[PDB]
């Protein structure tokens, strides 16, 4: 069996970890909420047995992940608080997101109201414009991937997929893993590099706005026959605006794409209610922002 510690020490910082609520499995890590014994600061705790890092290449894979991971401060993204290991166990400790991620928010309220989804989309590309200056791909955008706050402000997780571009003009044809919303020149392996990140935004947008994914079919290699061939359709009730940045994002080829710094210079930002903060009641109950 090999049980997790009730206590988690870190050696280095000397700092000690009480294991409190059972959070979920994802993959290989069980995470928890955990608190300083000291501080009484609440943060989340990614917990990997090493049992499950036998070959030298999902090491190397762990490896990246939290260098890159580590390397990254900012509002959008999940703060990364620090890590260590003892001879069964890695631990990583990550700003805690209480309120889940917005695949738990869409599977509740579906499509989302405009202004919600200007909301959650302008802090979703703000993460990803810090990401794409410290030369991040993400890869693996997706809402699973989106974690709220207890203020319902958006934090970029999991840089599980995430690379690091090198030198200029560097296109990527290396991906271990399989995005959610996979761009066209990953399928077609033609080599791939920041546009991806934009092509799984718009996926984002139109998920949020219309209350399915774009190219979903009950195969997946069907869906990737659908995301070759650029084959989907916009509800006629998806306004013109929202529906024109959506078109612009979903292209096959990516340098016809916009750029992520280009994105909230769009209409549908510039021109559109974005509210400054949504209230609890969100998660549940479609806001009718009233000025009462
Ligand atoms: N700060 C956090 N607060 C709460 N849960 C978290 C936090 N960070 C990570 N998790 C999670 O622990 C799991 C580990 O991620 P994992 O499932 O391996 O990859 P993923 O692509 O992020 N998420 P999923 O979309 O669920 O496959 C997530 O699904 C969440 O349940
Ligand atoms: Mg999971
Ligand atoms: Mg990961
Ligand atoms: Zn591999």
């Amino acid at each position: 069996a090999k049980e997790i510690p009730e206590v988690l020490v870190d050696p280095r910082s000397r700092r000690r970890y009480v294991r409190g609520r059972f959070l979920g499995k994802g993959g290989f890590a069980k995470c928890f909420e955990i608190s300083d014994a000291d501080t009484k600061e609440v943060f989340a705790g990614k917990i990997v047995p090493k049992s499950l890092l036998l070959k030298p290449h999902q090491r190397e894979k762990m490896s990246m992940e939290i260098s890159i991971h580590r390397s990254l401060a900012h509002q959008h993204v999940v703060g990364f608080h620090g890590f260590f290991e003892d001879n069964d166990f890695v631990f990583v400790v990550l700003e805690l997101c209480r309120r889940r991620s917005l695949l738990e928010l869409h599977k509740r309220r579906k499509a989302l109201t405009e202004p919600e989804a200007r909301y959650y989309l302008r802090q979703i590309v703000l993460g990803c414009q810090y990401l794409h200056r410290n030369r991040v791909i993400h890869r693996d955008l997706k809402l699973g991937n989106l974690f709220l706050n207890e203020d319902l402000e958006v934090k970029i997780g999991d840089f599980g997929l995430a690379t690091k571009v090198e030198y200029d003009g560097e296109r990527k044809k290396v991906l271990c893993g399989t995005p959610n919303y996979i761009a066209p020149e990953v399928l077609s392996k033609k080599g791939h590099s920041f546009e991806v990140d934009v092509w799984s935004i718009g996926c984002i947008m139109y998920t949020l706005l219309v209350g399915k994914p774009p190219f979903e079919t009950s195969c997946l290699k069907e869906t990737y026959l659908r995301i070759k061939k650029n084959e989907y359709s916009i509800p006629k009730h998806i306004n013109p605006v929202a529906a024109s940045l959506i078109q612009k994002m979903l292209q096959t080829d990516p340098t016809a794409r916009p750029t992520i710094n280009e994105l909230l210079n769009d209409e549908f930002f510039t021109s559109g209610y974005i509210p400054a903060r949504l209230p609890i009641t969100c998660l549940t109950i479609p806001p009718r922002f009233s000025i009462a």
